[PDB]
């Protein structure tokens, strides 16, 4: 066990979607796996392993933030020997070329972030997913007729920005959306050699000012969660 | 009322006492508190309005790292009025001036984020919690026969630190612990103007790698929370 | 027209292949193009335009470095209404992951270099290539018979390094080879709404010191070259 | 001896109050200290040692800035013994919370220095003072009434800023006035493992626009003097 | 040989002028100098080595950029032996000290490039010329009744700035012109020991709006040509 | 008229010697000029005005580091309409290319600071002297038979240096000294256009240990002293 999983060893499967909430993880426990079982809930942050279509499949929430997100991976990765890693979260739009409730794919993820220059000579880590778990996404999406929307997201420090003047710019730079952990996970799954990959739909609007409530974060987006079971299937 | 709490406004007394681990926010609610009620739970982040010795207190989990604690901070001042904030928690000891069941009222704390220089002009912000807090944290522990240990904790963007090479230095500028949020509070309150405070109980010792028994962490953290409840009375 | 390039608005195809060296340029354009005219010659930095199986395509050297490069695919897409921007050339190895004659696809491109901070509001952007680009070079290279290696090049200021002691770190985070101008290509490229990717071929590996024959060299080049061509058909 | 102090080790009692202008520590030399001698005077930096009230206390310039008040801080611990450290100096004031002539306790010193990223990991140190001595400067002001004013201060190399646009954001984060020296003194003492406050009265006010003149500044804060003399008996 | 110059060890006099564009060092081979060969023409980067006036000077491009400057000063220096290297370059005026087709000498080179604070300990390191040079230049244009203007140049990474805003500031801090390549030529030098001196004619005027063509640029600035000439003679 | 100095508006004369230690100044004074009157003496800060083979010459002294040495040379030219600023003092050698006695006349001034990176859009400055005073000196140098050291200085925050082991590579980019208020004095004389210029001697090498006798260095120093009194006649 590690400070932060309860669960025994082995009790992964080796394919694992996570989330920041761990009640939206609960939620698509009960609603589209098979003999899901509860395998761990230090901190509140529930995981979870069942089956879909036949597939065994864990689900584990990251809570919010870079920091808080790399704890639960790192102890995935290294402890539990989860090999693929998908990130369904929420996001903040910043572009024009995306609605509320869109599901974004993070090609890259910048950050406002110190902890890649403190991971990477201080020098510029482009933090990425895993090429193969991307292009299953894009084809799964395409199968299914999900209009999958690719680009950037940027990964910060703040929900409550401090630089709202330069939306525009990470806009005009390929940057969809906004939100706080894809740029750790791809940093960590980098320096620890496993596949991840972060989908997230839009939960906020900055142009429109559109915005869910609490409710509609766990239960408005069965279209990402059914498209991430698939490409795990 | 936001996209974390939706307790409604009015829920939250104005002083607020604060942990990561939403579990233990629920352990003080029940074991501490007269007529606790459960005000928030979005994303199983708790939080509870009680009394304690006829005084109306509030508790609010925050979640792991800056970042999550800044989301709950900045929420819990604009939105639900907060204006006192009393984070308690556990702390990775570094010095040798500080010893098991020790808790440390952090005076300065520093960081390994980029947050306070988003923040504060790229210059370097000393984050200080409000003098007047740290003043009754004292008085408040000599009464109860407590010998608080006062200088700086290093607040960490990384649990699993790249840097352990780094602890003795840490340790010679008067850091006593680490821990992963007090800098991000502390920043968030001197922005909001809210008055904000760390306490930090040592339960392992990160150079000398003595550890406390379980039922002396459960003793512990109990004789923090009392000294905590009793400087909010 | 501009400072580096002088040939007609309207001399460049929306379609374009990079090389450092312009000499390669040279060679690609009298090999494998049909009715090639040279185009440009400001500085020696030859362009030309030409036919591959009936499709017009272009050919751009841009010289060594981000800055440079900077420059030329400024240009290109700004004065010259270059579209689609494909960058082949040859890189040192750093993982063991990859071998001689390897091909390389960089879906991110970290740095040394300051010049996406200054772009990028002194944050960490993540230079990444067009992903339906990059996916018409996997379906492109799999079609050939190519197995594409995909993950990261470092882009650095630096031939002659003066960190070689990080090059493993490097290879941990899934930097496959290192080379000197993807991260500039791809930051103009997001900068100006414009398709950009960088494939690179393994000739020296320098970990283990293997290197290619001069005519394995010549080879291994074609086969980029014909990889690319087929791409922009 | 050391380069800038040419007193016998044993001249300098243990407790040591410090200005940046040497003729301010010779008027209180003569104003206020019985049997008051003269111990240094390398550079034109006058020290004495002298007794108020029975107890021995010593009084040093520091010159001006983070460079120069480090190097006298320096010596005073490592040669010549000395464990407390009060600095009583001037200060612009840039929040509208104090006025002309005010003494302000600094709890922390921010700064634009490098000084501190070169001693401290390239991270933020946050530079605060020794918590018994802002104690007994908190306890001794009640007991005489003088309203002492308690917050940050900015510690910068500029006495002619260059970002006056940004001192509304600094009083904002609870910056009461800006200095030049209060962050070298913390970081140097916290290095050193010594006991140091700063004090500074306000000579400036960047609201008002007001500003004494420089015998003022010598002559007009007996308030803040007597306070330090109270404090260290 | 080198990977970028395919001469022989012995084909370069210790004297070399050198110019970003091939094209212009051929240009003064074929109008200036006497029994010229071409020595090295890898990536069509032309060198030579003639005589004017009875002594052997050598010439070679160097591209654009400090990273592409970089690799040829370096080989220049420690394959080819050679000894003094005369950049004579083009440069964009952003002072009204200086016009059209003006020479300057860039008695420093500011830059924001990172390669500084890489080579130097991620502190400033001020990039200059060899003073003897310096003063040989002064000296020549005197007695050729040559207006040499002399400051700082500002050497960036970008071509097409994304700080023109700041332009002004630059000039106020006495930076004549900028360019791309002068800090980088410094800085090597500086790290091999080597003689280096940056001499510019002003190609583009950023206050009035002027601008040479391609062809201008090789052919309109014999006078800087032949200064350069003179002083190596 | 400022509150560092208490001059008359027209009691310096536009042409100034500095050195950071006032009682060096006094030296100068009372055995070098003709009729030399105190004209400030703020914080024991002595300035002079007196003749030197007829000719008007001040001296002012600056104080230690860069901060203290800005605020006087930015009074002496804003307020007291100086001119041109020669710094003369004694600097600590760390290359093989001086000696004991050496003088060193600085073209660069790197640094440790943050300064300049605050005045120069966080960018490098290279902090340069004027030029016409650094021939005037090498002219005077000569016709004195002094051999002058040419090259940079590292001016440092630090007297109590934290990065020793990096001397070697300071001297291999050919600094040839170090000091602590060069890159300051440069720098603001570059913001306000004023001629400046620092020269140093070396009575001290950091790294071979030797070190003058204390008549060799009264002897070593008024041979600076005589070379900058010959230049400003
Ligand atoms: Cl950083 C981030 N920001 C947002 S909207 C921020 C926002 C804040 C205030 C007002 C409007 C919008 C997110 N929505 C889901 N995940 C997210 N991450
Ligand atoms: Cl950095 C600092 N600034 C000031 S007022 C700056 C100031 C400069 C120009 C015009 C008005 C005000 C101080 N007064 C006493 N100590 C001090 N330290
Ligand atoms: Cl960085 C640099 N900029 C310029 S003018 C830039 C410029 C760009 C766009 C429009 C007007 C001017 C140069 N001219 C010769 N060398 C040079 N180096």
């Amino acid at each position: 066990m590690t400070p932060h999983i309860n669960a025994k060893i082995g009790d992964f499967y080796p394919q694992c979607l996570l989330c920041g909430d761990p009640l939206r993880v609960s939620y698509i426990a009960k609603k589209f796996l098979q003999d899901a079982k509860e395998i761990t809930n230090v901190r509140n942050m529930l995981g979870f392993s069942g089956k879909y279509k036949g597939r065994g499949i864990s689900l584990m929430g990251h809570g919010m933030g870079i920091a808080s997100c790399t704890i639960y991976v790192t102890e995935l990765i290294k402890t539990y020997q989860v090999k693929e890693l998908l990130r369904i979260g929420t996001c903040g739009a910043i572009s024009p070329k995306v609605g509320l409730k869109d599901i974004i794919m993070a090609t890259g993820a910048s950050t406002d972030s110190k902890t890649n220059r403190v991971r990477f000579l201080n020098h510029d880590l482009s933090a990425t997913p895993d090429f193969e778990l991307s292009l299953r996404a894009y084809q799964t999406a395409k199968r299914l007729g999900i209009d999958l929307k690719v680009g950037n997201v940027f990964s910060s420090d703040f929900f409550y920005s401090f630089e709202t003047h330069a939306f525009d710019l990470m806009a005009k730079y390929n940057h969809l959306a906004i939100e706080m952990e894809a740029a750790g996970l791809y940093a960590t799954a980098m320096e620890l050699n496993a596949k991840a990959l972060c989908l997230c739909s839009v939960s906020d609007h900055l142009i429109t000012k559109e915005a869910l409530s609490p409710k509609e974060r766990v239960e408005s987006f069965d279209n990402m969660i059914i498209l991430a079971l698939e490409m795990m299937s």
